């Protein structure tokens, strides 16, 4: 009921044939930091580039998620039997350079460009935000055990 390391994979090898830009996030985004898995993982977090939207869903469909939650355009959560959970979220790459996403309540997150950076991963080079962005997505007083597990991680290996 887990995310393999190969079902991870399998979800980056989808992004990536497609052509769609992307960026690792969430829990695998902080193992794939570290150089190896560290823990089980409930789901997958993606960011990518909001221009493939419809394109992106309708193949995530085609492969046998349903759609469980829906928050678009800032986040959607779809659920495989077999894949586990899979977490999208629309970034779009504007022309200032900066990086925005969608705010559930009226407006724009505005995020630095080189909070999303790429990494080494068992002879594979994974796109993915970087140690510095997953702190700064964390927040330092709501931390579950598996957050203070990960940061701790983070610190110990990197």
């Amino acid at each position: 009921n887990n995310v393999t390391e190969k079902e991870l994979f399998y979800i980056l090898d989808l992004f990536e044939h497609m052509k769609v830009t992307y960026w690792l996030d969430g829990g695998w985004g902080v193992d794939v930091l570290t150089g190896k898995q560290q823990r089980e993982h409930r789901d997958i977090d993606i960011d990518f580039d909001a221009q493939h939207t419809q394109k992106v869903i309708q193949k995530l469909e085609d492969i046998g998620y349903k759609i469980e939650v829906h928050w678009m355009p800032s986040r959607m959560e779809l659920k495989h039997e077999e894949y586990g959970y899979l977490d999208i979220h629309p970034i779009n790459l504007n022309d200032d350079g900066s990086i925005t996403q969608a705010n559930p309540e009226g407006g724009n997150y505005v995020f630095q460009n080189d909070w999303f950076s790429e990494t080494n991963y068992k002879d594979r080079k994974i796109p993915c935000i970087s140690k510095e962005a997953q702190l700064l997505f964390h927040s330092g007083y709501d931390l579950t055990e598996t957050d203070h597990f990960d940061i701790k991680n983070l610190k110990s290996i990197t």
